[PDB]
């Protein structure tokens, strides 16, 4: 199902080592600014920035993507994350999730939990069908020892 | 390289998916004590923990790993990370890398590097050769 605002689209380039996502509001594109993503994760730091669509994105189909991404936006609700964002994300809120009572920190919160799930949803070839995305699920919240 | 104690091994079990990584002296297991990778990036917050080895995890061949995870940990020098641990890993330093007067953050610091590495090397099907890993550590870091 739908992502968040009517007009956005889940857009990629692929890098060759991962697929990079981003999110397309009619020629803005938001995306975290940052391809290192073992330095992003080792930090505990991401920036969003919003560019100009440079023609070279690809879009995905979002299929049921929504139904992994919903346990996080729901299980990490009242917790602190790692993103922030620079000048140029003023209507990010607005723009990606269509949703002028959204706070811009909760919009990246939601946003970086979208933009990393599919990107190692990608990393890992999983389909984005219920099935497939439960599975990956069951073993993310697996306990670690087991 | 080696990269800790002499009696150091890196170990995980694997999930399909992915491989979740730890590192073992004896029969102490130190790891992250979640393997959601997705809540620990969102959130910045992964803790160590230290176990019992229940005999169920395998041995990686390190090859050259080392090569890669000295690099984030010299960029990551001067650095906040996210690694904390629980109170089990009061002795990791000493544990892990045989050195009682290296700090608990900064053997973190350097476990938390390794472990994330080994994971997401994995997950891209990368030798831990140096040229393979100097390829990817080129694309991370935008050389």
């Amino acid at each position: 199902g739908p992502l968040g605002s009517p007009t956005m689209e889940l857009v990629y380039k692929d890098r060759g080592f991962y697929k990079h996502y981003g999110v397309r509001v009619g020629n803005a594109i938001y995306h975290l600014d940052s391809q290192d993503i073992l330095s992003t994760a080792i930090t505990g730091q991401a920036t969003f920035d919003k560019i100009e669509d440079d023609g070279c994105w690809l879009v995905s189909q979002v299929a049921d993507l929504d139904y992994f991404t919903d346990k996080y936006v729901n299980s990490l609700v009242g917790t602190k994350h790692i993103f922030s964002a620079t000048q140029n994300c003023e209507t990010i809120a607005r723009d990606v999730f269509g949703d002028s009572s959204m706070t811009q920190g909760r919009a990246l919160g939601i946003l970086g939990v979208i933009l990393l799930s599919a990107g190692l949803l990608s990393l890992m070839a999983v389909p984005w069908d219920v099935s497939s995305l439960q599975q990956v699920y069951n073993q993310l919240t697996r306990a670690a020892a087991s």
